[PDB]
């Protein structure tokens, strides 16, 4: 409720620094590294 | 710098309950009252 420019951008900036959709992306894929970095390792051995 | 209806108008209103420019009038007339007294008492002497 404003009619100042660029008061949307930074008020939306500072509620919501990171979305959430990306927080879980970053943490799905991070949780799942482990087990990538073991089946690497398993190919790597055989062969 | 607002986006409420009906700011401006209490805003207004609260900044300059009245006008300069109404209260300079009723000081004028209110100021030159005496002075009609004083001619109506006269004119009501005479005749």
């Amino acid at each position: 409720n404003t009619l100042q420019p660029g008061c949307n951008q930074a008020c939306y900036d500072r509620a919501f620094p990171i979305s959430h959709i990306r927080y879980w992306v970053f943490q799905i894929i991070m949780v799942c590294t482990p087990s990538l970095c073991f089946i690497t390792y398993s190919v790597h051995q055989s062969a």
